């Protein structure tokens, strides 16, 4: 019954939702950020001035050491592979013996007063460390469970650092969480979850791009990034246009920059003057799209901070955006479908949709 994942996450604004979770024998409670943009299931396993709790694998009747290290520097962490069991409290009702990367070291990767102490990396094995033949969590889950080959994010935000709240609703669509009609994108390789951006307006203006643009070098769907990401080309033209909007009020550069914060005080905030924000994703079938269109209350994230951001390693389609909306990850179908949420965040003249068709290319994907 999806009735008892319901409101299983939850987090503070800007640092992630998390599930609880267990790993070991008996069960060691832990908080684990859910992120669609990892594919390990990576669990702080030793004393860090952020983490209150860990992974104590010497406390595990049922641990398994797969002697084999793992390192991972970006910007880092290194650990050491095991398998243990593993449940999800407010999940399905089963416990799988999945990978777990004991993280026994790391710089600046655990976030201070998030309140999770691990990570649960759900997209696929091509981008696992240290590499793709380390299967991920969900896809044990699968194989050794009748759990369907889905789960859903519903991810709600704050609404009026700030608490929030969300669904992972896993094994199934649950359909009190949504309005309206499902519309799918394709998940164009099983790696990240990679989709294509055919189009985006902002106020209805279109910016008027090569559609590839919007996907350089790849548009991913991103629980574990916060932010809209753009690539620089399609941000510049991003804020441009957003900026011209609300020409009347004029802001730091700061705050374009996602830097300074922009106050105002009790609900006197002037939403109407910020467009909204439509992206167009390639539907299933070709020249065949539909729209999600973003209002400004999921872009600026509380006294605010703009939650557009440039990229350099292509579209991050993150919470800011998933917030929105019912985010459907179909594995089994290899799509990714997208509704109007029950608990997106709106005002009495505008409101968050997802709506289609609309007619349009295979050439927008950047090889
Ligand atoms: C296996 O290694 C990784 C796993 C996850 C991540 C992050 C990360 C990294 C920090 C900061 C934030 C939250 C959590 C710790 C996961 C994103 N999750 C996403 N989606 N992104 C874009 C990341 O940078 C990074 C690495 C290197």
């Amino acid at each position: 019954s999806f009735v008892e994942m319901v409101d299983n996450l939850r987090g503070k604004s800007g640092q992630g939702y998390y599930v609880e979770m267990t790993v070991g024998s008996p069960p060691q409670t832990l908080n684990i950020l859910v992120d669609t943009g990892s594919s390990n299931f990576a669990v702080g396993a030793a004393p860090h001035p952020f983490l209150h709790r860990y992974y104590q694998r010497q406390l595990s009747s049922t641990y398994r050491d797969l002697r084999k290290g793992v390192y991972v520097p970006y910007t880092k962490w290194e650990g050491e592979l095991g398998t243990d069991l593993v449940s999800i409290p407010h999940g399905p009702n089963v416990t799988v013996r999945a990978n777990i990367a004991a993280i026994t070291e790391s710089d600046k990767f655990f976030i201070n007063g998030s309140n999770w102490e691990g990570i649960l990396g759900l997209a696929y094995a091509e981008i696992a460390r240290p590499d793709d033949s380390l299967e991920p969590f969900f896809d044990s889950l699968v194989k050794q469970t009748h759990v369907p080959n889905l789960f859903s994010l519903q991810l709600c935000g704050a609404g009026f650092l700030a608490s929030v709240g969300g669904s992972m609703i896993i094994g199934g669509i649950d359909h009190s969480l949504y309005t309206g009609s499902l519309w799918y994108t394709p998940i164009r390789r099983e790696w990240y979850y990679e989709v294509i951006i055919v189009r985006v307006e902002i106020n209805g203006q279109d910016l008027k791009m090569d559609c590839k643009e919007y996907n350089y070098d790849k548009s991913i769907v991103d629980s574990g990034t916060t932010n809209l990401r753009l690539p620089k080309k399609v941000f510049e033209a991003a804020v441009k246009s957003i900026k011209a909007a609300s020409s009347t009020e004029k802001f730091p550069d700061g705050f374009w920059l996602g830097e300074q914060l922009v106050c105002w005080q009790a609900g006197t905030t002037p939403w109407n003057i910020f467009p909204v924000i439509s992206l167009y994703l390639m539907g299933e079938v070709t020249n065949q799209s539909f729209r999600i269109t973003i209002l400004p209350q999921q872009y600026l994230r509380p006294c605010y901070k703009f939650a557009i951001s440039q990229s350099s390693t292509g579209t991050v389609m993150g919470a800011v955006i998933m917030e929105g909306f019912y985010v459907v990850f179909d594995r089994a179908r290899k799509r990714i479908g997208f509704a109007v949420s029950a608990c997106h965040v709106h005002d009495e003249f505008r409101t968050a949709a997802v709506e289609g068709p609309f007619v349009t290319m295979e050439d927008c994907g950047y090889n």
